[PDB]
């Protein structure tokens, strides 16, 4: 009981040592900066993960324009130059969503050593 | 620059102005408002989301009343699947909720511990 438990050691451990340094933040704040932490990487990946399913839908719809009159279509963009965007949108995305959790787990290391005790993975 | 750096900033040199005459490093009040910021924004988008799809369903069931027919085997016709598109909605919508509830406590509760406000 249970996850509780190893931030128990985590909190006990540095009791002891601080009961003997540099920046220390109370100790009742781990468990709640490990929470926090933790919905702020899932909430990352769950992006992630949309813009890999969002690219798969991508993927098939160029399957699609390869596989299967025209008219004329008038000063706006064909099906494939919109699949086209749609493809260098999703792919800025994903970079914005790479960068975005490079500096998140920067954050997290600064809080980390600004508090004196352990919260990221 | 300016911007939110200068409002961050009179926070903590006011408590640091206190704090001179539970304490947190002053140095964190940037880095928390910051995730907790990102927080309540995910959050949003969350309800945002749950929201736009509440909406996709009240289309359905328009579509439903407007528009042959088989046995279709021991499953749910298209109006009972529907009617639990609304169930799990609705239930995600108070999952969230509560969720953004138990969250702003938690951001309470760790400016009180730090002795700065975040929200």
């Amino acid at each position: 009981n249970h996850t509780e438990m190893e931030n128990l050691r985590v909190q006990l451990e540095e009791a002891e040592r601080r009961l003997e340094n540099g920046s220390q933040a109370p100790l009742a704040l781990q468990p709640l900066l490990r929470r926090t932490c933790e919905n702020e990487m899932a909430f990352l990946e769950k992006q992630r993960q949309d813009c890999f399913k969002e690219m798969k839908e991508a993927i098939e719809m160029v399957d699609r324009l390869q596989k299967k009159s025209l008219k004329l279509a008038t000063g706006a963009a064909s099906t494939s130059d919109q699949v086209d965007s749609k493809i260098f949108a999703l792919k800025s995305r994903m970079e914005k969503i790479h960068t975005l959790t490079r500096e998140t787990q920067e954050r997290w290391l600064q809080i980390e050593s600004l508090c004196g005790f352990p919260l990221l993975y």
